């Protein structure tokens, strides 16, 4: 349907390894949106071109509030693109570099958003597995919005043990995300961090993370309940939409 012609290329939006992202205006339409640019050279080789058109795919049949509207794509010879939904405030990833930490209010908002995003994407069979804040946009009202889902169904630091060992894993990993994201957005870095792959594998598997003094006890509960090495003891996205930090602090 979409040709490259139909479109003006503006200010570029971003990097990363197989291509760009740029700020684009649709011709006719005078609409606003990001071009995402990939390489039909790139793509084959870091071969990947399975893990994209199921991108497109999941990322297409979603909508949600919550999460980047994909519009559709396209390929010519040197490269494929990706007509995404334009997020104005950019990534949480760098509202956090700024402001090094977010308050109990701002996570938990973001929190809910993202549970609820999850939620959606759970009823529909879709795990994530990859929600680091370098993955999450922000829509003008400041919305937590879910791009990319190249690895929906590399650094661990998001990474459940389940997933890590190598085990049997279901929809449960992104409630362990969903701890990590949260300890990350008030404390400022994620309870896991290492300074290399191996030790981030033991500081994982061995659940070994700790709070500094002002985390909330009610944080530290949350976090916790989310953080549990076995899948199954790991609350529901509705109880934790229902946990009394969560709904006390939820602007939204
Ligand atoms: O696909 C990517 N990929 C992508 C590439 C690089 C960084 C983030 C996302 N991004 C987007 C998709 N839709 N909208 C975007 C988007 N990128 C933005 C970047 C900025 C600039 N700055 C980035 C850091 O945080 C402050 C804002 C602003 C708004 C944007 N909307």
């Amino acid at each position: 349907q979409w040709a490259l012609e139909d479109f003006e290329i503006g200010r570029p939006l971003g990097k990363g390894k197989f291509g760009n992202v740029y700020l684009a205006r649709e011709k006719q339409s005078k609409f606003i949106l990001a071009l995402k640019v990939l390489f039909k050279a790139q793509l084959e080789k870091a071969g990947v071109e399975h893990q994209l058109r199921r991108e497109v795919e999941i990322q297409s049949h979603l909508r949600h509030p919550n999460i980047l509207r994909l519009y559709g794509y396209f390929h010519d010879a040197t490269r494929v693109y990706l007509i995404l939904e334009y997020a104005p405030l950019g990534t949480v990833y760098r509202e956090l570099q700024k402001l090094s930490k977010f308050d109990e209010q701002r996570t938990a908002t973001y929190i809910t958003e993202l549970a609820n995003a999850l939620s959606y994407c759970h009823s529909k069979r879709v795990i994530h597995r990859d929600i680091k804040p370098e993955n999450l946009l922000l829509g003008s009202a400041g919305e937590l919005k879910i791009a990319d889902f190249g690895w929906s169904v590399g650094t661990l630091d998001y990474l459940p043990p389940e997933m890590i060992e190598g085990r049997m894993h279901d929809e449960k990993v992104d409630l362990w995300s969903l701890g990590v994201l949260c300890y990350e957005f008030l404390v400022g870095k994620p309870p896991f961090e290492a300074n290399t792959y191996q030790e981030t594998y033991k500081r994982i598997s061995r659940v070994e993370f700790t709070f500094p003094d002002f985390v909330t006890e009610g944080a530290r509960d949350l976090i916790s309940r989310l953080l549990k090495h076995n899948p199954s003891q790991r609350p529901m996205l509705r109880e934790v939409l229902e946990h009394p930090w969560i709904t006390a602090n939820s602007s939204k």
